[PDB]
């Protein structure tokens, strides 16, 4: 029984919630508060551990920019600190290779981060690794044959529709084809031999068109748009389909969750978020206790 796990948020200020939605019967489940709200954070699942990762603490009383790394255990339902990065990261991407996780880009205030660094849970301690030819906020993250893919995102002038592979024994970054669209915010993750950029902004409006990469082809072709228009959404695969989660649509913060088969080319409503948000981080694994 897995789960699909969504942790912080936006809507007015950053979020503490984590709830967990279960695909098999349409339940959502509200579990332990993050000990600090954030948005803009990332989410990954490592050895049945789920971990929250940068973003930032818009609050009444300040806006924190958050190096914090903290980790969830289902069989507990309880949040302990691990140890920090290097640097606060906002609107961060991750992925996870071989069991290390893998912190690209994010902001530090005005800062716009091409720097990387890499966790090791048996040692908790982090690394930093090459730095991205390219700084990115708001940078979509995923992982496709154990090579690490960063995609679009906002350099600190210009919203982009580059992207950048990692090569982890030659520590180094090299471009790849850049998307069809530009996208800063997009739910970036992997499906198959393909990596999916969906949504997201381009500067002018939040896109609802979803492409994908095939990384034997090198080009991006796009599929069906999504129903909804959204940035700075939350995506997870889960049993061979994308699921989005939330963001914001230029009028509202969307509690729409969807669905995608890649077999029909279609996506589906498949449930609501208990409220909307944006900026969530959003990972698989277990069901909790
Ligand atoms: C920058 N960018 C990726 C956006 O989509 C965006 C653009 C203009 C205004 C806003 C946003 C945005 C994104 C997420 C939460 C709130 C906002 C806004 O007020």
């Amino acid at each position: 029984g897995r789960l699909i796990y969504t942790a912080g948020g936006y809507f007015r200020q950053s979020l503490s919630y984590l709830e967990a939605y279960n695909p098999s019967n349409g339940s959502w489940l509200r579990l332990a508060d993050l000990q600090v709200p954030r948005s803009g954070l990332a989410g990954c699942v490592v050895g049945g551990l789920l971990y929250a990762v940068g973003g930032r603490n818009n609050s009444p009383d300040g806006n924190t920019d958050s190096s914090a790394l903290d980790c969830y255990n289902p069989m507990t339902n309880q949040w302990s600190p691990c140890a920090s990065m290097s640097v606060p990261r906002n609107r961060i991407g991750v992925g996870v290779i071989d069991g290390h996780i893998y912190a690209v880009g994010g902001s530090h205030g005005c800062i716009h981060h091409s720097s990387v660094e890499r966790y090791e849970p048996e040692r908790d301690e982090w690394h930093l690794v090459a730095p991205m030819l390219t700084r990115r906020i708001g940078v979509g993250v995923a992982v496709l044959n154990r090579l690490l893919y960063a995609v679009g995102g906002f350099d600190g002038t210009n919203r982009l529709n580059s992207a950048e592979c990692y090569y982890p024994e030659r520590n180094e970054w090299r471009m790849i084809t850049p998307m069809n669209t530009i996208r800063s915010g997009a739910g970036v993750c992997v499906l198959h031999n393909c990596i999916y950029a969906a949504g997201g902004y381009d500067g002018q409006d939040q896109l609802n068109s979803v492409e994908r990469y095939d990384v034997e082809t090198e080009t991006w072709t796009f599929v069906a748009p999504m129903r909804h228009h959204r940035s700075a959404l939350g995506i997870t695969v889960h049993q061979g389909k994308i699921y989005v989660l939330g963001g914001y649509d230029g009028h509202t913060f969307l509690d729409s969750v969807e669905c995608y088969d890649p077999d029909s080319d279609t996506w589906s409503e498949v449930t609501r978020m208990t409220s909307g948000r944006s900026g969530v981080g959003v990972a698989v694994t277990m069901e909790p206790c």
